[PDB]
């Protein structure tokens, strides 16, 4: 069912908070929206067995 997204990059963590990526990851995103990352440009998801947030620009939808 969950759309699929995927890490076009790796990305290294700088808090607990934030999600590692490794480039081609299927990442499920569970929120677009900046009032839940509470970043601005940044979304929430699911890998790698962690939730967290990471730059938008970091997933593809597909």
């Amino acid at each position: 069912h969950m759309p699929v997204w995927t890490a076009l990059f790796d990305y290294e963590p700088s808090g607990q908070d934030e999600l590692a990526l490794r480039k081609g990851d299927r990442v499920e995103v569970l929120s677009r929206d900046a009032a839940i990352s509470g970043d601005e440009g940044w979304w929430a998801g699911q890998v790698g067995g962690q939730v967290g947030i990471f730059p938008s620009n970091y997933v593809s939808r597909g």
